[PDB]
DNA sequence: TCGAATCCTGGATC
DNA sequence: TTTTTATCCAGGATTCGA
C-alpha cells in the first residue's frame, strides 16, 4: 500500500508545485467565479476519511488572463446482469466478499435493443457496481470476467452472473459525457465548502473567445561533414521563436564569429516579424537564457513542426550534457504513448492536422510547400551543410534565414489550425490534443455514446473478432467483403468546345423527354425552388421553346456539333441514402425475431427488403479434411515464448498462434493436395431492415446536416457584412466582423468533417456499432443510381468518365441548357433553372423514393404514422473549355482517374493522377507532362492541335539524341539523376533484392561500412553503359564518385565498368542513353500518339512506333 | 524458345 | 489504449508449359 499511496500523492504534490509555478492556483475558498475552460486532467484527492478518491482537475482562464483550477470528484461504475431472480443472492455475495472494496450497488432498469419483442415496451434490469477508486474497479473487473465466458459457454453464488457492460469507457470521457461539460465554453462555477461538490454551469450569453499566449520555435544544429547530427558530438547553433507576434533569436558564439545585429523581417505587410537577439558566449548560457526567458512569459500553448521526433529530444539531450533538468525547469516529459506532454500547457504539432485534414498530397507535406500553398509565399532555404561556413564567414545571412522557419510556423498555426481545433472541441467530450491526435472513428464513437447515454441505452460491448469461421458447406472463410463501387474511363483523347464532334442520338429519346417537359419542370420549380407553379407567369413560354428545340433534335439526330461539357454529381450521396432508407447499425434483423414480434400481423408493412453482394474468399479444403488437420495438431508440441521455457501443447497456445499454425499447415497441405490454393465467389443476399426501430442515429445525422447548412448561411451573411465593414474601414468593426466570420467558417468545417466521419466509422473493425450489411447496401444503391444516370445519357449523348459519385459528359450544342422563370413572389422575383438537373432528379425521385418510412406518434399510444421521404438530388457544374484523357498502351485496360480540364479563362481547372503532382520518377518526365498539358490548349483543329503538341516532344527528343551537347555541363546531373532513397536498412530488408540495395552495396564498397550502418539511406544514381547485358538491378552507379577525387574516381570506375580501355570518363559517354529514350518513348506513347491513333489521325511523331497489336488493327483497317 | 501469371517492393490514394 | 488499410499502380524477376 505505502509505495502506491506515497508514489501517487508525491507526484500529485509535485504537479501542484509545477502548475503553481505557472500561476495556476487552486480555488482556495468558497466563492463564485466565471471563466473559459481550457483544459482538464484526472487526479486523485483525499476524502473525509483521508482515503484516496478519484477526481478531475479543470483549468480555467479569465478575461484579464488570470487563471485558476477546480478539482471535482466522481465515483466510476459499471454494469452486470444476472439470471432470473438472482439479484438478491448475487448482491448478498458480492457485498459480503468485496466489503470495503466497492462503494455502492443498486438495481436499475435499462433500455436494451436486443431484447426480443422489446418494441412492446419491455426493458430489462441490470445491477450497478460503483467503486471508490479506479484501481479497485480494475481488480474487481479482473476477478469477475473469468466467470463470464464459461457461463456463456454453458448456454454458484458468483457464477450465476451472466454479462457486463460499459466496463471500459475512459474515466475522463465518462465524466465529460455524464455532466455535459465541454471545452471551449464559458462557465460559471460555485464552491460552497467541503459540504458540497463544486457546482458548474454553462452560460450561453457569452460568445467571443479569449486570447491565449502561444509560442512557436525552431532549432538549428551543428553537424559533422556528411553526417547527421548527434546530441553528444554536436552543439546547438541557433534557437529562434515567436511569442505574441514578437520574435526572438539566440545563437551560439562558439561557431558564430561575431555578434549578430537585430533586424526586422517581413514576408508580407501583414506579417510584422520584429525580432530581438541576445549574444552570449556559449551553448550553456544559451540554454540557460532560453529557460530563464521562457519561465518569464509563462505561455499556455506551444507549437512545433514534427517536434516530438526532432526538436524536443535534441534540446533535452543537450540539457542533460550540462545537467539541466528540463523536466523540472519546463516540465515537459515524454509519455508512455511516446509523445511529449506537460500537465499545464498543450503541445500542438501542425503536422498531425496537415496529415489528416489538409487534403494535400504526399509530396506537398514539406513545411515549405505547405507554407507556400496556405500562406502564399515561400521561405527561402539555406542548406544545413552551409551553416558552419556561413557562421564563420558571414553569419548574418544565416541569422536572416533563421526567421523563415519560425514565422511561417506561427502564422500557419494561428490562421488555419487555431480557430479549427477549438471549434471541433465544442461538440465532443475530448481534450484538444487528444482530439487532434485521435482518429475520426474514435471521434465519432465518442459522439454517438452521448446520444446513446441520453436516450438511456445500454452500450454494446466491443465487437470481439472471430477466426477461422466456416462457411455452412464447411469451407474455411479467409475474408469477407462487400462489392465496392466501380470506376471506368469509357473514352480517350481530346474534347474542345472550339472544335466539332460527331453525334448519333437515338430518335426515341427526344420523344420520351418531349412527352414530359411539364413534369420535368414542375418538379424542379416546386420541390427545389419552393415556389408553387401557381405563382410563375411565363411558364408556358419556356415550355414552348423547350418543346420546339427538342423536336428540332428529333428531326436531325445524327449531326456534327461543337460539344458542351458538363459535370454531374450527387451532393453527399451516402448521408442522403442513409437518411432515405432509415439504415441503422441495429435495424437489420432476420426472421428469428419477426417470427416472435407481436407487430408481425397480416398486412404489417414495417419490413423493408434490400439486396447487397458479398464476395467470399475461402480455402478449398472441406470440413471433414479440416477436422483431420485439427486432430493432427492434438499431438503436436510447440516452442515456448523464450528459449528457457517449456514446450507448449496445442491447447496451451494463444488463439492467434493456433490460427496462424492452422493456416500455415492447411495452406501447405493444400498446395499439393489441390490444384488451386484458394477460391473467390460473389453471392448476393437479401436483408430485412426493420423500419420501426428507434431513430436516434438517423436523427443525429439529420441534425448535423441542417446545422451545417445554417452555419453556411450565417457564414455568407457575415462575410458580406465584413466586406461592408472593410469598405467603411472601422478597425474595431472590421475586427469584430472578421472574428465572426472566422468562428462561423470554423464551425462549418468542423460540422462537415464530423458528418463525413459518420460513413467510415462502421468500417472500423471492433467498433461498438458495427455491421457489414449497411456498408454493402449504401454502396450498391449508389452504383444503381450512377448506372441509371448513365443509361439515360448514353441515348442522349456520350459519357466520358464515370466516378464514385459523378459523371463527366458531352452534350450537343443545340441542347436546352438554362432558363429563367418570372415570379411574383416578394422573396424571389426571377429564378434560374438548369435543364440537365431537372431532367434527372425526376427519374431519381420516381424510382428511388421510399414509401415505408414510419414514425412513432405518441409513446403511450403504440400508434405510428406512415410517411414517405427522399433527399437524393443531382447538381451540375460547368460548362468547361477543354477536357483531355489519356489511353492505356495495353489493349484491354481502361485507366482510372486520369484527366485534365480547363476553365473558359484557360487557367487550369483540374488535373488528376499525373506524376506532375508528385516528385515524378524523373525531372524530364515531370517537365514534359507539364509542358504538353498547356500545349494542348493551343491551335484550332485536331490536326493543328497534335501538329503543335508534337513540337514539345521533338524539343526533348533532340536532347536525348544530342547528349545534352548544348546543356550546361553539370546541369545534366540535376535533370537525369534519380534521387530515390532506400526505405529501410539492409539489416531490415534481409533477403530482398533491388536497385537501391545494389547501389547501397556499391557505395559501401567505396565508403566502407561507415554509412550503410545508417537507416533510410539516401541515393543519387544513374544507369551505366559499359556492363553490357548485365541485369538491370546490377547496373547502377552512385553519383558522388563523379564528384570525388581524381584517382579514386578513375580506380573505382575501372573497377565498376570492367574496363581500363575507356580514356575519357564523362556521364555523356557512360549513360545508357537508350534506356532513358525508351522511357520518354513510353510516357509520350500514352498521351500524344495512342490517343491520336484512337481518333483516326496519323501518327504525329515519326520517331516513335506503335505497339504491335495497335499496328495490326490499324493495318487491318486498310 | 517465348508468352503470360504470380509475387514482390515501393510510392500513393483520398 | 491504440493507428487506414485495401486497393491501385508501376516496374521488375522468376516460374511454368507448349
Ligand atoms: S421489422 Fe417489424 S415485424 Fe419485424 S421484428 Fe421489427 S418491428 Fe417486428
Amino acid at each position: 500500500s505505502s509505495v502506491s499511496a506515497l508514489k501517487r500523492l508525491e507526484r500529485s504534490q509535485w504537479t501542484d508545485k509545477m502548475d503553481l509555478r505557472f500561476g495556476f492556483e487552486r480555488l482556495k475558498e468558497p466563492g463564485e467565479k466565471t471563466g473559459w475552460l481550457i483544459n482538464m486532467h484526472p487526479t486523485e484527492i483525499l476524502d473525509e476519511d483521508k482515503r484516496l478518491g478519484s477526481a478531475v482537475d479543470y483549468y480555467f482562464i479569465q478575461d484579464d488572463g488570470s487563471r485558476f483550477k477546480v478539482a471535482l470528484p466522481y465515483k466510476p461504475y459499471f454494469y452486470i446482469a444476472t439470471r432470473k431472480g438472482c439479484e438478491r443472492e448475487v448482491s448478498s455475495f458480492l457485498s459480503k466478499k468485496f466489503q470495503g472494496k466497492i462503494a455502492k450497488v443498486e438495481t436499475v432498469p435499462k433500455e436494451d435493443l436486443d431484447l426480443p419483442n422489446h418494441l412492446v415496451g419491455l426493458k430489462r434490469n441490470y445491477i450497478r457496481l460503483s467503486f471508490h477508486t479506479v484501481e479497485d474497479l480494475v481488480k474487481v473487473r479482473k476477478e469477475i470476467s473469468p466467470a463470464v465466458k464459461k457461463n456463456r459457454e454453458q448456454d454458484d453464488q458468483l457464477d450465476n452472473i451472466v454479462d457486463m457492460r460499459e466496463y471500459d469507457v475512459p474515466y475522463h470521457i465518462r465524466l465529460s459525457i455524464d455532466l455535459k461539460i465541454h471545452v471551449a465554453h464559458w462557465y460559471n462555477v460555485r464552491y460552497r465548502g467541503n459540504a458540497f461538490p463544486v457546482e458548474i454551469t454553462r452560460r450561453d450569453d457569452l460568445v467571443e473567445r479569449p486570447d491565449p499566449v502561444v509560442l512557436a520555435f525552431a532549432i538549428a544544429t551543428t553537424k559533422l561533414p556528411l553526417k547527421f547530427p548527434d546530441a553528444e558530438t554536436d552543439q546547438i547553433m541557433m534557437i529562434s521563436y515567436m511569442i505574441d507576434g514578437q520574435g526572438y533569436l539566440i545563437t551560439n558564439r562558439e561557431i558564430v564569429s561575431e555578434d549578430i545585429e537585430d533586424f526586422e523581417f517581413t514576408p508580407k505587410p501583414e506579417y510584422e516579424g520584429p525580432f530581438c537577439v541576445f549574444n552570449e558566449p556559449d551553448e550553456a548560457h544559451l540554454i540557460q537564457r532560453w529557460f530563464e526567458h521562457v519561465q518569464e512569459t509563462k505561455p499556455t500553448i506551444m507549437v512545433t513542426y514534427n517536434g516530438d521526433f526532432f526538436d524536443w529530444p535534441f534540446v533535452e539531450a543537450r540539457a542533460a550534457v550540462h545537467g539541466l533538468s528540463m523536466q523540472q525547469e519546463i516540465g515537459f516529459q515524454k509519455d508512455s504513448q511516446g509523445e511529449y506532454k506537460a500537465p499545464q500547457c498543450i503541445h500542438m504539432d501542425c503536422l498531425r492536422w496537415v496529415k489528416r485534414d489538409s487534403y494535400l498530397p504526399v509530396g506537398s507535406h514539406n513545411l515549405k510547400a505547405a507554407a507556400k500553398a496556405k500562406l502564399g509565399y515561400d521561405p527561402v532555404e539555406l542548406d544545413p551543410e552551409d551553416m558552419c561556413r556561413m557562421a564563420t564567414e558571414q553569419p548574418q545571412t544565416l541569422a536572416t534565414y533563421s526567421v523563415s522557419d519560425a514565422v511561417a510556423t506561427y502564422y500557419l498555426y494561428m490562421k488555419y489550425v487555431h480557430p479549427f481545433i477549438f471549434a471541433l472541441c465544442t461538440i465532443i467530450p475530448m481534450e484538444p490534443d487528444e482530439v487532434l491526435r485521435k482518429g475520426s472513428g474514435t471521434l465519432c464513437e465518442a459522439l454517438l455514446m452521448v446520444q446513446a447515454f441520453h436516450a438511456n441505452i445500454i452500450f454494446p460491448n466491443k465487437q470481439e473478432q472471430e477466426f477461422n469461421k466456416l462457411t455452412d458447406d464447411g469451407h474455411v472463410l479467409d475474408s469477407e467483403t462487400y462489392v465496392g463501387g466501380h470506376v471506368e474511363a469509357l473514352e480517350s483523347g481530346v474534347f474542345r468546345s472550339d472544335i466539332p464532334c460527331r453525334f448519333r442520338m437515338n430518335p426515341a429519346a427526344f420523344d420520351f423527354l418531349l412527352q414530359r417537359v411539364e413534369k420535368t419542370l414542375r418538379h424542379a420549380l416546386e420541390e427545389e425552388e419552393k415556389v408553387p407553379v401557381e405563382q410563375v407567369t411565363n411558364f408556358e413560354e419556356v415550355c414552348d421553346e423547350i418543346k420546339s428545340k427538342l423536336a428540332s433534335l428529333k428531326d436531325v439526330p445524327s449531326r456534327i456539333e461543337c460539344p458542351l461539357i458538363y459535370h454531374l454529381d450527387v451532393g453527399a450521396m451516402y448521408p442522403n441514402i442513409i437518411l432515405t432508407n432509415r439504415l441503422q447499425p441495429s435495424a437489420m434483423v432476420d426472421e428469428a425475431t419477426c417470427a416472435a414480434c407481436d407487430f408481425n400481423k397480416p398486412g404489417a408493412n414495417c419490413q423493408r427488403k434490400m439486396a447487397w453482394q458479398w464476395r467470399g474468399e475461402f480455402m478449398p479444403a472441406s470440413r471433414s479434411e479440416y477436422h483431420r488437420i485439427q486432430h493432427q495438431l492434438e499431438s503436436e508440441k510447440f516452442p515456448p515464448l523464450f528459449p528457457e521455457g517449456p514446450a507448449r501443447a496445442f491447447h496451451e497456445l494463444s488463439r492467434e498462434e493456433q490460427a496462424k499454425y492452422e493456416k500455415r499447415r492447411l495452406a501447405d497441405y493444400c498446395r499439393k493436395a489441390y490444384k488451386k490454393i484458394h477460391i473467390t465467389k460473389v453471392e448476393e443476399r437479401l436483408t430485412t431492415i426493420c423500419q420501426r426501430e428507434n431513430s436516434f442515429y438517423v436523427d443525429t445525422v439529420r441534425a448535423f446536416r441542417d446545422r451545417r447548412y445554417e452555419f453556411k448561411g450565417l457564414h455568407k451573411v457575415w462575410k458580406k457584412k465584413l466586406s461592408a465593414a472593410v469598405e467603411v474601414g472601422d478597425a474595431a468593426e472590421v475586427k469584430r466582423c472578421k472574428n465572426m466570420e472566422v468562428l462561423y467558417d470554423s464551425l462549418q468545417l468542423a460540422h462537415k468533417c464530423i458528418l463525413n466521419s459518420f460513413y467510415g466509422y462502421v468500417m472500423r473493425k471492433g467498433a461498438r456499432w458495427y455491421s457489414m450489411e449497411m456498408a454493402g447496401i449504401v454502396c450498391f444503391t449508389g452504383a444503381n443510381i450512377i448506372t441509371q444516370a448513365r443509361e439515360l445519357i448514353e441515348q442522349i449523348g456520350r459519357p466520358l468518365e464515370l466516378d464514385t459519385d459523378g459523371i463527366w459528359c458531352v452534350l450537343p450544342n443545340s441542347f436546352p441548357e438554362n432558363f429563367v422563370f418570372k415570379t411574383t413572389n416578394v422573396k424571389k422575383p426571377k429564378v434560374t433553372i438548369s435543364y440537365p438537373g431537372a431532367m434527372l432528379n425526376i427519374m431519381v425521385k420516381e424510382g428511388f423514393t421510399n414509401d415505408q418510412y414510419q414514425e412513432l406518434a405518441e409513446p403511450s399510444s403504440l400508434t405510428y404514422v406512415t410517411r414517405s421521404e427522399n433527399s437524393i438530388f443531382f447538381e451540375v457544374d460547368g460548362p468547361y473549355l477543354a477536357m483531355i484523357l489519356p489511353a492505356s498502351k495495353e489493349e484491354g485496360k481502361k485507366l482510372k482517374k486520369r484527366y485534365a480540364v480547363f476553365n473558359e479563362d484557360g487557367s487550369l481547372a483540374e488535373l488528376k493522377g499525373f506524376e506532375v503532382k508528385r516528385r515524378g520518377e524523373l525531372q524530364l518526365i515531370k517537365i514534359f507532362q507539364s509542358s504538353v498539358f498547356e500545349a494542348f490548349l493551343k491551335g484550332s483543329t485536331l490536326e493543328e492541335v497534335y501538329g503543335s503538341v508534337a513540337k514539345v516532344a521533338d524539343y526533348w527528343l533532340d536532347v536525348l539524341y544530342s547528349k545534352a551537347a548544348n546543356m550546361p555541363d553539370s546541369e545534366l546531373f540535376e535533370l537525369i539523376s534519380e534521387n530515390r532513397s532506400m526505405s529501410r536498412k539492409l539489416e531490415d530488408y534481409g533477403e530482398q533484392k533491388s536497385t537501391s540495395i545494389s547501389t547501397a552495396k556499391r557505395l559501401a564498397e567505396f565508403l566502407g561500412d561507415q554509412m550503410v550502418k545508417d537507416a533510410g539511406l539516401s541515393c543519387r544514381y544513374i544507369i551505366s553503359r559499359k556492363p553490357e547485358g548485365s541485369p538491370v538491378t546490377e547496373r547502377a552507379i552512385p553519383l558522388a564518385i563523379f564528384q570525388a577525387e581524381p584517382t579514386v574516381r578513375k580506380h573505382f570506375l575501372r573497377k565498376w565498368l570492367k574496363s581500363s580501355s575507356l580514356q575519357d570518363f564523362d556521364i555523356r559517354a557512360i549513360l545508357d542513353w537508350d534506356y532513358y529514350i525508351e522511357r520518354l518513348g513510353s510516357a509520350i506513347q500514352k498521351i500524344i500518339t495512342i490517343p491520336a491513333a484512337l481518333q483516326q489521325v496519323k501518327n504525329p511523331v515519326p520517331r516513335v512506333k506503335h505497339p504491335d497489336w495497335l499496328h495490326k488493327k490499324l493495318l487491318e483497317k486498310n
